[PDB]
Parts: C-alpha cells; sequence; structure tokens
C-alpha cells in the first residue's frame, strides 16, 4: 500500500515525492520514485564537508579562510558574522551542515577543487563513493534555481542514500572523522519539521535538508531506532508546476516520513 499512500501525498500536496530506503538484512527497499532526478539543494554541502575531511587532516580543519562581504551572495545565517574574523574550515563545516550557510559552501567548493573546479570536484568525490549519477554543475546561489527536468545540480534519492549510507553507516570516512561529520548533521537546526516530525521521539534522526525554488525542498537522513537498527532515508519533493516562486511544503516530507515509519515498526 504504499505506493497508494506516496501517490495520496502527491495529489494532497500538488508535487512530486521521491524516497528510499536502502535495504537491510531485516527491512525491503522502501523505493518510490528513488530513480528520478531531483535537485541537490543544500543537501549537497553534506557529502560536501565529507569531502573536505576526506581530502585533508584534521589539522586542516583549523585553517583560517579569509573571505569578504562581497563573498555573500546567498542565503548565509553563519558566515553574515564572521566578516573579518574569517572562519576556520571546521568551522564552515559546521555552517554548512548545522545552519546550511551558503558562502560556507561556495568557498568549501573553493578549499576542494580551487576557484572554478570546485562544483567538479566534489562531483567527482560522489564518484569515488560509486555514485555515478549525481553531479553537481553550479555553486550558490545558482544551484537552486535550475529549471524543472535540467539535470544539472541533481541526485536522486537513490542516489543520496545510498552514498549518505557509506558516509554515516559505512567505512567512507574514517572513525574520527565520521564522529564529527554525524555530529554535526544531529545537531542541525534546518530539520526539525521534516523528517523528524516524522519519526517518533525515541527515535534517533539526523538530517541534513535542502531548500529551493521551484517549490523544491528536501532532507536527507540516517534515522536509528530505539534497539538500535540503523535506516537510512532520503525524503526529495518539488513542486514544479507552479512556478519559481511555488512554495514548499515542510509538511510534505513529515508525512513521507511518517509513511517509512509505519513500514519499519
Ligand atoms: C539561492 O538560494 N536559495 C535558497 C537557498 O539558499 N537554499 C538553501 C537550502 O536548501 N536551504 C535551507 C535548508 O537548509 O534546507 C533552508 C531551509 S531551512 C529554514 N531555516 C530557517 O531558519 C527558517 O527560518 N526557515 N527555514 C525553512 C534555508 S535556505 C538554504 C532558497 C531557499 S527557499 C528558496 N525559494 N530558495
Amino acid at each position: 500500500d504504499l505506493a497508494d499512500r506516496f501517490a495520496e501525498l502527491e495529489r494532497r500536496y500538488d508535487a512530486r515525492l521521491g524516497v528510499y530506503v536502502p535495504a537491510t538484512g531485516t527491512t525491503a527497499a522502501i523505493e518510490y520514485r528513488a530513480d528520478e532526478r531531483f535537485a541537490f539543494c543544500s543537501t549537497f554541502k553534506a557529502p560536501l564537508v565529507a569531502a573536505v575531511l576526506h581530502q585533508n587532516p584534521l589539522t586542516h580543519l583549523d585553517k583560517l579562510i579569509t573571505y569578504t562581504s562581497d563573498d555573500i551572495r546567498s542565503i548565509s545565517p553563519v558566515a553574515q558574522q564572521h566578516v573579518q574574523t574569517g572562519m576556520t574550515i571546521g568551522q564552515l563545516c559546521d555552517a554548512a551542515i548545522r545552519y546550511s550557510d551558503g558562502t560556507a559552501a561556495n568557498l568549501l567548493l573553493a578549499d576542494l577543487g580551487g576557484p572554478g573546479g570546485g562544483t567538479a570536484a566534489f562531483t567527482g568525490y560522489l564518484r569515488s563513493l560509486g555514485d555515478t549519477v549525481s553531479r553537481l554543475d553550479a555553486e550558490e546561489p545558482e544551484l537552486n534555481r535550475d529549471p524543472p527536468g535540467d539535470e544539472r545540480d541533481t541526485t536522486t534519492p537513490h542516489a543520496i542514500a545510498l552514498v549518505l549510507q557509506q558516509l554515516v553507516l559505512g567505512n567512507a570516512l574514517p572513525p574520527d572523522k565520521r564522529a564529527l561529520l554525524t555530529d554535526w548533521m544531529a545537531r542541525n537546526t534546518t530539520g526539525a519539521k521534516r523528517i523528524r516530525a516524522g519519526f517518533p521521539a525515541d527515535w534517533k534522526v539526523i538530517d541534513k535538508t535542502g531548500t529551493g525554488d521551484y517549490g523544491r525542498a528536501n532532507d536527507i537522513a540516517v534515522v536509528w531506532s530505539p534497539t538500535g537498527v540503523p535506516y537510512v532515508v532520503a525524503v526529495m519533493s518539488d513542486r514544479a508546476g507552479g512556478g519559481y516562486d511555488a512554495e514548499p511544503r515542510e509538511a510534505l516530507l513529515a508525512e513521507a516520513a511518517t509513511c517509512v515509519a509505519g513500514v519499519l515498526a
């Protein structure tokens, strides 16, 4: 009945819903439109932070990066206060994940591929995880403005949920580096009304949101249950048929998260 419930969500919210839950030894593969392309939006900041962690030692997180206020071309709540202080790489990893700081990710792309090779290097790191489907072609602010049907700056629920299963549950990131990535998204202050809102209180949730034009609202997440069985949940949606200013529906992802909680009892 999962398909009949997920299509009702699309009928009631006027949007396209895509979900993917990787199979386990116990659970099966919960998939709805999981192989169609949705915009990354801010969801790419979580594997971009891990890209900085893999390519650099822990001593690199304390490197002072000096940016200007003219480098602030995107919604960047944390980089707005440290215009003259600069910020260490570990602090921009905190901003790009916990607060989805746009300027953080932009200079995070610079530290990875240089002034003009950041998006290609972030895409190459996803290839190193086995993800040959996702692609990042624009930086902030343009990666959230691509027209519907455009393949640029897109991933799939299947692709990004597989990637996060290697980031949080896999052995792509070493223990100590994995511990700070798991701590960063578990401190996130952007996804309270999304996947968290769909799973009960004694279920542990760690997530990274994404929101953009054409009613885009995403939230990639790994959920933990009271017994401890881990699950990766990827809820991506958009409301293309409403214009660039179509309002995203945060209750949509919560409802989809309630449905995947009902099959994970
Ligand atoms: C050019 O960039 N345009 C953006 C944009 O910066 N997108 C990013 C993205 O995915 N972001 C996220 C997030 O973490 O998910 C969000 C959504 S989370 C959120 N935080 C708050 O503090 C709050 O009061 N309300 N909400 C909803 C902010 S924008 C950034 C945008 C956002 S909505 C829209 N029409 N455009």
